[PDB]
């Protein structure tokens, strides 16, 4: 599933993301979009053997499982497929677990680069929430 803009800030408001540890829903409408381009089945491989899966691009490394990451953990319980469903239930239940982790949104790699001290109220204008 390609989400619309304002269709995927509705799904992430409706699932609890909105102001989640202090991060306001235009961050994560920013962050999916630089991670995944709102992709639901966005794959994409890391050096490290690793692969990040979904719309919010979680890495194999620590937060699922997907059969071919050694000596990784698994700290969501799911099997990383999970995550590239049209339903972000588990990528976003997922995604609460590691802005919690202590480094907060830091850890998408897309959001510090792109989103991060930017004016991220424009990734919801116009939307209906
Ligand atoms: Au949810
Ligand atoms: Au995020
Ligand atoms: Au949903
Ligand atoms: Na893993």
């Amino acid at each position: 599933k390609v989400f619309g803009r304002c269709e995927l800030a509705a799904a992430m408001k409706r699932h609890g993301l909105d102001n989640y540890r202090g991060y306001s829903l235009g961050n994560w409408v920013c962050a999916a979009k630089f991670e995944s381009n709102f992709n639901t089945q966005a794959t994409n491989r890391n050096t490290d053997g690793s692969t990040d899966y979904g719309i919010l691009q979680i890495n194999s490394r620590w937060w699922c499982n997907d059969g071919r990451t050694p000596g990784s953990r698994n700290l969501c319980n799911i099997p990383c497929s999970a995550l590239l469903s049209s339903d972000i239930t588990a990528s976003v239940n997922c995604a609460k677990k590691i802005v919690s982790d202590g480094n907060g949104m830091n850890a998408w790699v897309a959001w510090r680069n792109r989103c991060k001290g930017t004016d991220v109220q424009a990734w919801i204008r116009g939307c209906r929430l």
